[PDB]
């Protein structure tokens, strides 16, 4: 028997700001279905307290999606808007089995592609350094696919215990807190000035596994996004 999210007061307030996509981008349950009671095994409580999120398959996804509160519809929002676009989270990332090798677990994404991935990542070298088992940034400063079009970031080495995330967005420019502690201060988003499609996510989306079985799992202890100014 699994029991719901919804069950608990914890991440009600975000539930009512979210939709879930599961297992891609274009099947999804409502804010409404969500405080509903929606559960299965890509989205329950577990231990009485972790909103858990399961998916397996190259770029399938268990991902909640902002939205407007309140039965609202799709928001969208810009980095140049003048409000303070703000994501917290605590997320325990537990061991990832054999074949997953990255899981973005908070995005700022838009109708013209990602601005940031927060991701674990098993294994990757950046600016010569070599990092195992770590949470990273990736944020878009072009559209397109080669790396200069990115600046990627060590966050954190992966912990036994929660972790927490703070993304701030305001005037084109971006902050990231890991455990209390910036990480990322200031890095310019202008190249997304104007876009006004922009929107937060997180849970769980499987990057380039080499096992399409092996199922990455995420759990969050709390999430939740606001809008300040
Ligand atoms: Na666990």
């Amino acid at each position: 028997f699994l029991t719901a999210v919804s069950s608990i007061d914890t991440f009600l307030p975000v539930l009512n700001e979210a939709k879930l996509q599961w297992p891609t981008s274009a099947l999804a349950a409502s804010s409404e279905e969500l405080l509903g009671g929606y559960v299965g095994s890509q989205f329950y409580l577990q231990d009485g307290k972790y909103m858990q999120f399961q998916i397996a398959g190259s770029s399938n996804r268990c991902e909640l999606r902002q939205m407007i509160p309140d039965g609202g519809s799709e928001i969208g929002w810009a980095v140049d808007d003048g409000t303070t676009h703000t994501a917290t989270s605590s997320i325990v990332v537990p061991e990832q089995v054999d074949g997953v090798e990255e899981v973005t677990i908070m995005q700022i994404n838009s109708g013209e592609a990602p601005q940031l991935r927060i991701s674990w990542i098993r294994s990757k070298s950046l600016d010569g350094v070599a990092y195992e088992d770590f949470i990273m940034s990736t944020v878009r400063i072009g559209t397109g696919d080669s790396s200069d079009n990115f600046v990627k970031t060590h966050l954190a080495d992966r912990t036994a215990g929660a972790m927490s995330f703070q993304i701030d967005v305001k005037d084109s420019k971006l902050t990231i807190t890991v455990n209390g502690n910036v990480v990322v201060n200031g890095q310019d988003l202008s190249f997304w000035d104007g876009t006004d499609s922009c929107y937060f996510k997180a849970g769980a989306y499987n990057n380039n596994p080499t096992s399409e079985s092996a199922t990455a799992r995420i759990k969050f202890a709390a999430l939740a996004w606001v809008d300040h100014h």
